Order: C-alpha cells, then sequence, then structure tokens
C-alpha cells in the first residue's frame, strides 16, 4: 500500500497508478512572473453558513474532517467553476521541520503545511461518481505559516490525541470552517489532480494567495499523530506532501492584478 515513506513514497506510485506521471498532475510551482492575470474569472463564492461537520478520522495518510453534503449547505461557486460544489471534507499536508510541508509552492516557496478543502460538482450526484469526471472536483487550497495561533484550528488541535493512530475516529460536530479562510479570497487557479493515489485528473485547483498564521504549537500537535496503526511500531505522521510535478502544457491563472 502506497505511503510517504521511502520505499512506498512518491517516486514509487507510478508503478501502481501510471497516471502519477500524467499531463495534469498536482502539486505545481506557481511562478508568479508567468501567472497570468485573467479578468473573465469571477470572485470567489464560498458559502459555508450552514456547514455541518461530523466526524474526524486519520485514515493513515492524514486527518480528514468530514462535513454532510446530502444538502447544498457548505457550497462552493464562482471563480473559474460552472456550477455548484459541495464540501465534503478538509485535511492538510505538513512537514517534519517548519520550513517544508505544503505541496504547492510559490516562487518556489514552501510554507509548512497546507489546506485542502475538498468539494464535489453536484450533477454528478455523489463524490464516488464525480471523482472520475475532468471537472468532478474543486479543492481550495490553503498555505499556513507559523505565527500568531489561529483561533479557528484550535477546536481541532484539541482533538488529536484523539484519533493517533490510523483507524481511529471520533464524533466533531458544530465545527464551523469559516474560521480557517484568510481575509481575501484572491487566488491563482489550473487543472489538476488529486495529488495522492489514485492520482486522478479530475481537480479544479483553486489556491489561496494569503496564507493563514497558525502558531508553533498547534503544528506541533499534527506531528504527535501516527501513519501506523495501533499495536504497530510508531510512525509519525509528518511529511505527508507530494513534490512539485511539471507543469507542462498548463496555464495558471491569476484572479488578481
Ligand atoms: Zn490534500
Amino acid at each position: 500500500h502506497w505511503g510517504y515513506g521511502k520505499h512506498n513514497g512518491p517516486e514509487h506510485w507510478h508503478k501502481d497508478f501510471p497516471i502519477a506521471k500524467g499531463e495534469r498532475q498536482s502539486p505545481v510551482d506557481i511562478d508568479t512572473h508567468t501567472a497570468k492575470y485573467d479578468p473573465s474569472l469571477k470572485p470567489l463564492s464560498v458559502s459555508y453558513d450552514q456547514a455541518t461537520s461530523l466526524r474526524i478520522l486519520n485514515n493513515g495518510h492524514a486527518f480528514n474532517v468530514e462535513f454532510d453534503d446530502s444538502q447544498d449547505k457548505a457550497v462552493l461557486k464562482g471563480g473559474p467553476l460552472d456550477g455548484t460544489y459541495r464540501l465534503i471534507q478538509f485535511h492538510f499536508h505538513w512537514g517534519s521541520l517548519d520550513g517544508q510541508g505544503s505541496e504547492h509552492t510559490v516562487d518556489k516557496k514552501k510554507y509548512a503545511a497546507e489546506l485542502h478543502l475538498v468539494h464535489w460538482n453536484t450533477k454528478y450526484g455523489d463524490f464516488g461518481k464525480a471523482v472520475q469526471q475532468p471537472d468532478g472536483l474543486a479543492v481550495l487550497g490553503i498555505f499556513l505559516k507559523v505565527g500568531s495561533a489561529k483561533p479557528g484550528l484550535q477546536k481541532v488541535v484539541d482533538v488529536l490525541d484523539s484519533i493517533k493512530t490510523k483507524g481511529k475516529s471520533a464524533d466533531f460536530t458544530n465545527f464551523d470552517p469559516r474560521g480557517l479562510l484568510p481575509e481575501s479570497l484572491d487566488y491563482w487557479t489550473y487543472p489538476g489532480s488529486l495529488p495522492t493515489p489514485p492520482l486522478l485528473e479530475s481537480v479544479t485547483w483553486i489556491v489561496l494567495k494569503e496564507p493563514i498564521s497558525v502558531s508553533s504549537e498547534q503544528v506541533l500537535k499534527f506531528r504527535k499523530l501516527n501513519f501506523n496503526g495501533e499495536g504497530e511500531p510508531e510512525e509519525l505522521m509528518v511529511d505527508n506532501w507530494r513534490p512539485a510535478q511539471p507543469l507542462k502544457n498548463r496555464q495558471i491563472k491569476a484572479s488578481f492584478k
């Protein structure tokens, strides 16, 4: 089974998933000198007012917070998108040290972690069907840098000891994802893929320009989780990010001048 550790890491993924070497893989480096402003781009509309969180779990690669996606409560529209996209889950990628951890980079610079809010295109009926379509998913990417604590993140941090090892889960209601957004919604966008197997090229990436600040103590809690399940040998969940992939024939557009 795939992972991030020397013998089963990103460099090996192609053997089981040949799409790893596709034409639209993620993440990529965002080159600001090459990213072009596109006047056709509409502003993002993020409606998270009635978001309904359900639970949080350790799946062996990250921890995901899942939401009720049965109704058009927490949805993303506008920007480069055609329809309505429902929020299904969010999770992070982070490093062993503060100087690395993000998947996307900006002018080659890495952040401490990256937040992914995953949405699926309602016209397909459910995530399982959406995930296989080129316009199936929209992922909002937000960079984290170390500084002042993010008050909206604390509820997540405080529950992590409860899902330390793989397969562990816990109820997690009333979490409001608006507390994880930066002030500005200026963004870059490009067509890409899921950055974990099965690596399907079905994602429209929306990467926010403004990072959010989190504290060292908050990020340290991420680093104490385990890739391994209970009873198995300890393996800290760190550096669960895929390196930048070739841009190839794609163009990154900017919503801002
Ligand atoms: Zn992710």
